[PDB]
């Protein structure tokens, strides 16, 4: 993938392309404004070590931090999210894979609606990479789930258990 | 009604309980060894949306899927059949209903028996559900017939014309 992060608006400023994961992107970027994804999926993180918000992009042009739903113009490092090409998820109603399990292979823009849960306690993440967002339609304060176990909300770094909805990480071509 | 679904045999497993007709059990539950039916007359089919292999279920217990005679143990979708106190059917000899018609109000264990048929084209559910097997003696290929027409086989879900028995689908509770 590449990205080229700028530190004005607009494309303008000093910039700084990657082609890869970047946990501190500090010393050759003083802050982020806008964003040219020339391909690949990426998560970018207000704090260096993939730590703080997080926030999606795909290919395209960011010529605001509002543009990637942003809160403010600090990005200090960045993921490339791996392609899939297939996506499994269990969502579980407990902690540790507890209560009823609910496996899914689409997108669900509304959990309330399609399985009537506003909560997950823990999950497992069988197949490929999903953003899971604290609210209905993909919006809220976002989180990167990549393959593995999750006991705890704690572990994929949200602040409660609330989630709204899930896209799968996929390509825009 | 009230049917549990269980991925193993003899009632273990990962289970999900319904009360009322569901399109897509993939989420709930990832395969079906057994049924517990507590109460109302139920069709389950292979595949989602109602599609696929049919099977019918009333009260009681199914400890493997060759208890309800399935062809394996893939269960995507079922629905509840809605009691009548009354049936009444209308058999033709032929497709668009044509030919000589045969109206029944009762079980057919033998239709080549008791009418000299081995293949109906046409039908037309006046009163009541029933199921329509392609062989004697209620069992093979089982296909729901609800109220309505039917001016082929294909119509009510099946690969040829063959009919074997006829049952109405009558409560135990």
């Amino acid at each position: 993938g590449k990205i080229t992060f700028y530190e004005d608006r607009g494309f303008q400023g000093r910039h700084y392309e990657c082609s890869s994961d970047h946990s501190n992107l500090q010393p050759y970027l003083g802050r982020c404004n806008s964003v040219r994804v020339d391909s690949g999926c990426w998560m970018i993180y207000e704090q260096p070590n993939y730590l703080g918000p997080q926030y999606f992009l795909r290919r395209g042009d960011y010529p605001d931090y509002q543009q990637w739903m942003g809160l403010n113009d600090s990005i200090r490092s960045c993921r490339l999210i791996p392609h899939a090409g297939s996506h499994r998820l269990r969502l579980y109603e407990r902690e540790d894979y507890r209560g009823q399990m609910i496996e899914i292979t689409e997108d669900c823009s509304s959990l309330q609606d399609r399985f009537h849960f506003n909560e997950i306690h823990s999950l497992n993440v069988l197949e490929g990479s999903w953003v899971l967002y604290e609210l209905p339609n993909y919006r809220g304060r976002q989180y990167l789930l990549r393959p593995g176990e999750y006991r705890r909300y704690h572990d994929w770094g949200a602040m409660n258990a609330k989630v709204g909805s899930l896209r799968r990480v996929i390509d825009i071509y």
